[PDB]
């Protein structure tokens, strides 16, 4: 993507898309994709509970910091980000300095499994499309450690549905495309329970993210993976969900 | 209650309530309470997935069969109910014979922990305000046993929120009132994971059930327990939730 | 209570109680209650094993320090107490200064779940009627941490008997009265096993504590809860037990 | 031993032992040993709760049926025994026919791990000095299966104390002597918790069984193993205990 | 493949391969591939222990029965096969009738997770390249059920190495190619331990199977997936192993 | 033994043993025993993976340092040893100073359960015939702690085979002889899985160690325990194995 690395949710604004014959259509599409992505990040924020200006938020696998900047403009709190990409950290910070908020928002190169945050000092943290890259038990044990008792964890992610048995080929094609390891909803809920994380909200967002991918499949920038997403989301083997949980 | 033994959800129809000075007000209130209760049972049904006419549904702790009759009029399937009360079974069946559907809907005196249903033959089952009377691990292990792989379990129940530590006095007052043992959301999610039940939807309904109890606290039939419900729901120590899960 | 916050054990000295017609009867009763309470605390001490003058003992949920002062006068060791009540800490310490033993015995405001004691430095610790206020797994994990390998843990507490299924209303009435969360004997034994605590002695003391509550139910100071205790102890749904365990 | 295969408890009757110079001393000793053994079996019975005439009791590893005959003469119930020795079964039954109670008491060759008793039909069962011959998790899972909910399990056995780390040589010498596999108190309590068996009474009987072994070490029939028992019981590495538990 | 559906092990016979210029080379290659495959199946048999003529062997995910026919010609026992493919069952049986051994060897359409074999009646069973298609805990729980105590389980399979963290893209490409779900060596060993299966032999066969795939990558029949196998086997993210275990 | 405290593997060199009539035979035997012992230690090293000069290796229960000196002469790395015997530590170090390598190899008196090594700093560690002296879960949890992610653990040890049920008398005789507590292969594999140790190689070495013990049973130095080893290794109740695992 251009800013947010995650996917979006919500009905597409076809009116603003205009004529696919215009030259500026492919541009008007990128703007739309962004709008839908911002909307889902805004939705993930709605689930962090009431974070105050004095709280410290953590974003595991923060990408370019889009979610961190949004968290700060909304809550006023301090936000620490973490990623494996140096280029991405530098980017997020550069953007913060420019916004005059690098005194609250910072990204750093660090593996989300071995973070520098002290036990029980984080008020809320999240994984926005990044838990598909790490063992679930270990990332949740880490969030649980640095999370304050009563803290809030949120994760928006794609997971294969165990209701239909083993992972469908679609899920595997996506895994191969991103060199990730998509987990099952069973594994998500299991790991959370074994790590003192208790779900407060579990919501399947597949219907809200479908328009996003259908619109994306009609572009130039298409990478060939949008087919896997659309089919798996339709036959139900793959699903987009949001899980907000309390660190009990 | 009068028919449904569970509680309701949704905004109160104050217009239909009219003048609390009318003699018929206390009557118009009972009708409203019923409407809200039917609405929540209708909501629990929305989470059973697509049950077909050939499926067999189970209601653990079925009360007077209100949820069973509703399930059948909606899906056309067979519905087996279970309770400890003989008077309640007789009632549910009597109502079925009268509706001319006792060839699909039946209630029987049987403990939900030791049911007669064969392994993997039930398509969907639920606990509507009755899981607060039994050990969670054992009732979920039982549902999991008679539930078909891919089947759907739903539970609407009051649970104390572990986010606020131990059970508040309010929760204990309710327990004493009904001689029940209200569980924690942690225990609900934990038991489900240890019994091959994977939550597909988790939604806090406390805001939707609050109007129900506030309206109830203003009646003659009041039992004195409505205070415990309203306060605990407000300070957040007690919460009303719906959990729909897949038997994986 | 007046000094010890716990309950007592042993046959009542009716001779010393004299005529319930005397004015001084209600006084002679308080003295008796105290005697029975001291006797049970003395009994809990009998289960700490051979603690030496150089050992450090811990009392989780120490109340007014009665058990701590008794532990020190008997063993000569150092005793650290912990409670949530500032007024109770101040009281215990004041009493220690007066006894000229505040150089061995001290109480402090601290939650028994997050104690300041170093790993493996405590020789023996106990919960005298206070484990009913906290999650069992967490308090036992904490005792296990600061407990020396080979150390001794003791707990005297009321627990609902799982032999009779769910908690009886009596247990719930008590919970509501003290805003506590009485656990099941199953939960006690389970938590101990998951936290390297191995029971050396398990003894039901309900028969020895019954006289205590029957005598108490005949006083002025009665709070109305003595009925719940007596009935539940009689029908067997509630039980008073002592569990001495080794930190293996 | 002569009848009971287990060990005994209680103070030795030195008066009845008389002069060790008599020829009949070695005989008077066997009679004493028996008395102490009967006394411990009587003690194990005290922990079966109130078994009625219509109950079915099970003895896993029943030896010659001494405990079964005693259970029946006391309760009037039906008692099924199980052992690997055909010669021992035949003996127990022969003794029953003679007592005119083989219509209640029966022994059979069957492994205690794979019993023929139906799920939930046994009221109480026990292992008197025989759990040291089988995996603990498997024998307790079996008792739990055929045990009625609310049933009572009792075991009197020698176990190495984990408070002193690994098994002492003494314990190993005994294991080699009987070709058994003495377990740790930790393993006993652990297995019970993982198999729905909740200890109601745990009592160290080592002091009550010591006189038994000291008297035994002074006989002709001595096998050389009494040294291992006496030393290990004294240094505390080995211990004799009774555990009565409820099948919850 | 042509007969065996699994992969092979052992040094390639380049001498028998002759000139890649011959027309008959592509034929001489298929014969070689077969030889290597037969050799690995022969190797899996070496790990079934001493199965006698009266034993019943099971092959979960049997393909065309090549391993079953080989097991019978070697041991003389009865061999039951299971697969999801009707065409494959018919094939295996047809081959048995022709060999005059269909009175010992039979294949049937049945899911390896829900088999018809009775508890404890199978002497040895195996998964030859088929465990990558099912949840590991469930297939091993099933083998454990129908496996006699002391029985032997063997599995030859490809598994991603957890020593290198998450699944490499190579593993994902293979998963997508076969629509399977390759597990981690950690998951293999974990599931076995949770299902009473104790490994007696664990051997990495990646070096012995490498020649097999290198020779295969030089053919006409190539499917494009041989690259994924060779690279992942070389960088160590994917590995071919054999695990022989006892049902304890 | 004389240097290595462990046992050996490999065919006996009868030619070098010469005439058992020579006076120097009993000497030529000790030399042979040593050769076989060095060979097995060399074999354990083959399973540490590619340890580099900058790695730190740990030997839990190091005896006289024979395995440590061998590890260093082969890899060039730093090797820390641990034992309970002061005399053994002094010996290992003395030998290191003499070899001019005490700047890489060191032994110290420390219990392998509570080591001073920092979390994740050790590249590979092992237990050569010493895990039979400690609880398995605790020693493996310790290795896992100080072991780097991706590190390698190896253990060569005698374990009773669970395939034959409970420990045979032979195993018990050995336990009594060394005052150790021989574990079951089940316990070895179980503990490893619960402590993030995943077996890469599991190999029964009983056939390779048998010649070692048969040759030993024909000497003067015989202690009487060689009978237990030979018989148990033959009837299969006891077994010598090597387990190499990765810290995942
Ligand atoms: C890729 S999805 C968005 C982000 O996840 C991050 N990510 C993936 N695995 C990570 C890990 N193990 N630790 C920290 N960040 C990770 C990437 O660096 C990227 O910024
Ligand atoms: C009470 S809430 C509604 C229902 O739960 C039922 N119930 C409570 N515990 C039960 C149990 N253990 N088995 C079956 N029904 C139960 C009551 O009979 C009643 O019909
Ligand atoms: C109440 S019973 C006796 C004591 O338990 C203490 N208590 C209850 N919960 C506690 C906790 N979580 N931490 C420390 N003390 C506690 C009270 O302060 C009181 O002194
Ligand atoms: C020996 S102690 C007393 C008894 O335990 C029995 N015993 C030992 N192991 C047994 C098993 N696995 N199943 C049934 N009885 C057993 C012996 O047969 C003997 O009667
Ligand atoms: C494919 S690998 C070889 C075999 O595995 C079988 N297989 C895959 N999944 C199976 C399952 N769940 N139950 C039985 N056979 C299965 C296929 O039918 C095929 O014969
Ligand atoms: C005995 S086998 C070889 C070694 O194991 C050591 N050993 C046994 N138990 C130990 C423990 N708990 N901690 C450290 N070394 C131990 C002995 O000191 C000896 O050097």
């Amino acid at each position: 993507g251009l800013y947010h690395h995650h996917y979006g949710i919500g009905a597409v604004d076809h009116a603003a898309l205009g004529d696919p014959g215009d030259g500026g259509y492919e541009a008007r599409l990128i703007a739309e994709l962004h709008r839908l992505e911002s909307a889902q990040a805004e939705f993930l924020l709605d689930h962090l509970g009431p974070v105050g200006p004095g709280d410290t938020l953590v974003d595991a696998g923060c990408g370019r910091g889009g979610s961190m900047v949004m968290a700060h403009q909304r809550f006023g709190c301090k936000v620490e980000g973490v990623t494996l990409s140096a280029a991405q950290a530098e980017f997020g910070n550069r953007r913060a300095r420019e916004l005059g908020i690098d005194d609250h928002v910072r990204s750093r190169v660090c593996n989300m499994l071995d973070t520098p945050f002290e036990k029980g000092t984080v008020a809320a943290s999240w994984n926005n499309e990044s838990s598909m890259y790490v063992d679930l038990h270990d990332v949740f044990a880490e969030h649980s450690r640095f999370l304050r008792v009563g803290g809030r964890y949120v994760t928006v992610t794609g997971c294969w549905n165990p209701r239909y048995g083993q992972p469908s080929k679609w899920v595997s094609q996506i895994n191969a495309h991103f060199e990730c390891n998509i987990h099952s909803r069973r594994e998500y809920l299991r790991a959370m329970a074994d790590n003192r994380l208790v779900p407060q909200t579990v919501v399947d967002l597949t219907p809200e993210t479908l328009p996003y991918w259908e619109l994306r499949a009609t572009s130039s920038l298409v990478t060939g993976i949008e087919e896997a997403f659309i089919e798996s989301y339709r036959d139900g083997s793959f699903q987009y969900v949001l899980i907000a949980a309390d660190r009990v």
